[PDB]
């Protein structure tokens, strides 16, 4: 089991890198959010006691808020709109098989949960075959257009790969990031950032849910379908970049430690 | 193409799924929402002063307080959700810089985490590789069919270690139900992560993330096996329709 140690060595080193990466990330987020956290939560204590002494008609303001936060975990106008309607249950399933899972709508029935479990364990693999085919299809659609555009530059075989990938990322980021984010900004009424924030969080299959988007809805899911293929390639390229940088900082430390002051 | 045929299958699968969910949830939806109109008027009637005009104001500000933790630890767990693409959403950035950082952090963290999980998976797959090699030879001197006893051992033990036991731990600790625990486990380790249940809602919180790390490797294999069985069944039903359509009409020749 020689290489098995040569592997465990290499997983452990990656482990500590990720732990570092998270610690670095952890520090940066709480440095960027905890100020806004306190400002928003002192201004909520202001609004509490502004509504208390302006209506002393009281432990039970609380027992309203508990019932409103109990109305949080399910979403004039005493008649509301339907979450689980003909359409939102389709989009819900779409989030389940794509592993996005925004959580804006989630099952509360015990049977719905059990169904959601079985639906995912079968839907996630099934969707993978679709996305794999959609990705393969799109990658070969590119393959034709890139083969056309490279021969017009073969005025070396090696540096034209780089112009190629830049064409790829540029176009894709126009088609799959810029344009649908603009459409969301103009429709969902988001900011220039919240749109691009939504696009990434969705197509990176993270899906927090803080932002979630009858011709509009289908184009969104189909966008998600093809965009997930796009970031699949994008994230895959970034993984290669990292391997390059990782094993070329590995040679650079081998440089230093052998030279180690001349 | 074969992609178009798969496309329509998924569409059909979603339509089937769509119908089943709204049949399972929209009843509870209305029951919960008529009993909220009851509670609204019950609080209007019963507080002549907290009148109609003093209530929606508040609810909008409370649902604006739904919009919103961030301590030494929760920001670590947040980053853990970002690189694992789980993203429960229970805590999400509100600063414009935090969002921009979250974007850059994910585009770099997601690939980085994949290498870890790939190594953790490879490591765990070879740890089983030893234990399974020892349990198969005891069934050989006793073979294409021993593969099947093997995978059943795999799924059983893994479901015990990675699903049953940590769900029980959550049920005692987070005070969940027998289902909500297993519901949480799947939704987390299938990297879906709705957020309706989160173990984060100091010995406990590290073991959870490390559990997630290794469990994600487990369902990675599980979902991968399920993909193969689908590929089998898809190809087995492809031959079966070729069976029917030729035999259908072996008969059609006879006139
Ligand atoms: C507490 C009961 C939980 C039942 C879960 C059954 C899951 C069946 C999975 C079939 C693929
Ligand atoms: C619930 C059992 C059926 C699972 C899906 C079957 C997929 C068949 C694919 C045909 C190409
Ligand atoms: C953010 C840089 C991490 C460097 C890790 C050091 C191990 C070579
Ligand atoms: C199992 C539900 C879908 C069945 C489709 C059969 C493939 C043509
Ligand atoms: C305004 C944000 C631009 C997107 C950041 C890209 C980081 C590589
Ligand atoms: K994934
Ligand atoms: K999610
Ligand atoms: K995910
Ligand atoms: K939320
Ligand atoms: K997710
Ligand atoms: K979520």
């Amino acid at each position: 089991s020689a290489i098995n140690v040569m592997k465990w060595k290499t997983v452990s080193t990656i482990f500590l890198v990720v732990v570092l990466y998270l610690i670095i990330g952890a520090t940066v987020f709480k440095a960027l959010e905890q100020p806004q956290e306190i400002s928003q939560r002192t201004t909520i204590v202001i609004q509490r006691e502004k509504f208390l002494r302006a209506h002393p008609c009281d432990q039970e303001l609380d027992e309203l808020i508990q019932q409103i936060v109990a109305a949080d975990n399910a979403g004039a106008s005493s008649n509301q709109v339907s979450h689980w309607d003909l359409g939102s249950s389709f989009f819900f399933a779409g989030t389940v098989i794509t592993t996005i899972g925004f959580g804006n709508i989630s099952p509360r029935t015990e049977g719905g949960k059990i169904f959601c479990i079985i639906y995912a364990l079968l839907g996630i693999p099934l969707f993978g075959f679709l996305l794999a085919g959609v990705g393969d299809q799109l990658g070969t659609i590119f393959g034709k257009g890139i083969a056309k555009v490279e021969d017009t530059f073969i005025k070396s075989q090696t540096k034209i790969r780089i112009i190629s990938t830049i064409i790829f990322i540029l176009f894709g980021c126009v088609l799959f990031v810029a344009l649908p984010a603009v459409i969301f900004k103009h429709i969902e009424g988001w900011s220039a950032l919240d749109a691009i924030y939504f696009v990434v969080i969705t197509l990176t299959t993270i899906g927090f849910g803080d932002y979630v988007a009858d011709f509009y809805k289908p184009v969104v899911w189909f966008w998600i379908l093809v965009g997930l293929a796009y970031f699949a390639a994008v994230l895959s390229m970034i993984g290669d970049w990292l391997r390059v940088i990782a094993k070329k900082t590995k040679e650079a430390v081998g440089e230093f430690r052998a030279h180690a002051a001349e």
